[PDB]
């Protein structure tokens, strides 16, 4: 997880925000 991947970090929705 990094700068440009930040979006795909959300995209994978591991825990999804909250």
């Amino acid at each position: 997880g990094g700068l440009r991947s930040l979006g795909r970090k959300i995209l994978r929705a591991w825990k999804k925000y909250g």
